[PDB]
């Protein structure tokens, strides 16, 4: 079928719902495709290359929280941004996978550089906005994880398992999420003041 | 070799340091121990059996701050117990992607019982104190995943990847979970009140 970039990452998008990230091969790619291999590695040359491309596509589809709105709170950015990128990672199985250990592409040096000037124009050092950017990152990162993964007792283990299966990981998220927020304003606020 | 338990899972965590989890195998595993795949079988039925008691041990060899001090403050328990896990996590290669997606082992019971608990004898709901300790959880697997998978540009980019490029992930883990912290802090000392 057709092999531009646009299709190959649709199908390879829709293959890594059928079989997760470990289980997706440039062979059952080409299959998909309706072609032969070596067709296939003219495209695409291997599977590390593939994921580094659907990690950064998958967020260029539906991650759309990307910038502040005008006029917007860094917490409020924050926060937008976080559920805008929980919500891109859990579209695709195995889709927080494909995002790890992937550095800033390219196409997404405008917004990255923009989300951290952004923070440096709130008060942030650049260092300190990094940080909180990074830990929103890793903490949302850990929780689609976990979610994604996860699919006698003593009492209260029991009942927190209960807690857990009944939802999706949102609460639990949102939460912390706030948690976070509210910590890094305690420490913008706090300047050189002990706290 | 030997196949007792101990034995087994000795030699499959020197596997998973050579291979990582996803190029870890039973074949392999069982070259290792110098034995047939139908012997290895009777010890280990399949790779998900392996990893489920590789995050086990894992914990129960490396994880040593497991239980708050006589008299340490919830604060303290949590960001010593976050160090912990995190440097077990480090310990072996893809260590946190093993430990994705399980929940409490049998042997883990009593140990998540009283964190739990403690939890709520410093005034936290088992809810609150769930999605605190779910969260701690959560920022320490995302921070040590990227951590473990991360192993022209514009000025702040560049700037902040050569802060990344600058140590393991510490400084930037134990800033972000004190931000963490001090959040469930003001969330708590709030009780009732608007905050
Ligand atoms: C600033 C930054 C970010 C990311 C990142 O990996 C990164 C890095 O690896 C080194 C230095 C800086 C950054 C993100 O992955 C990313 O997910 C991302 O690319 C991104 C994006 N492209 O919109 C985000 O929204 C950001 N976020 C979830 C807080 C975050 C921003
Ligand atoms: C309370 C709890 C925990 C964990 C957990 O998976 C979990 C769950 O899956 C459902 C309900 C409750 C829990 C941890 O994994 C664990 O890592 C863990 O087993 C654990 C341990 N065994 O010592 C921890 O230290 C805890 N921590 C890193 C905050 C955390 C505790
Ligand atoms: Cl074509
Ligand atoms: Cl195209
Ligand atoms: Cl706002
Ligand atoms: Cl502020
Ligand atoms: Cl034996
Ligand atoms: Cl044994
Ligand atoms: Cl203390
Ligand atoms: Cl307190
Ligand atoms: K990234
Ligand atoms: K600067
Ligand atoms: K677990
Ligand atoms: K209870």
């Amino acid at each position: 079928s057709r092999l531009n970039r646009e299709s190959v990452i649709d199908a390879a998008l829709e293959l890594l719902n059928e079989t997760g990230i470990d289980g997706l091969t440039t062979r059952k790619l080409a299959q998909k495709l309706g072609i032969e291999q070596p067709t296939l590695y003219w495209h695409v040359k291997n599977k590390r290359a593939l994921l580094d491309a659907l990690a950064v596509e998958i967020l260029a589809r539906h991650h759309d929280y990307s910038l502040p709105a005008a006029g917007e709170s860094w917490q409020s950015f924050l926060r937008n941004n976080a559920m805008s990128f929980r919500r891109a990672l859990l579209r695709y199985r195995d889709g927080a996978k494909v995002h790890l250990g992937t550095r800033p592409d390219e196409k997404q040096y405008d917004t990255v550089e923009t989300q951290l000037r952004f923070m440096t124009e709130n008060g942030f050092s650049l260092r300190d906005g990094l940080y909180a950017i990074s830990a929103v990152s890793h903490f949302t990162l850990g929780a689609v994880l976990e979610q994604q993964e996860h699919t006698n007792l003593p009492p209260l283990l029991r009942e927190a398992l209960q807690i857990m299966d009944s939802d999706d990981g949102e609460q639990a998220f949102l939460h912390g999420l706030e948690s976070l927020i509210r910590g890094f304003e305690v420490q913008l606020t706090a300047l050189l003041q002990i706290v």
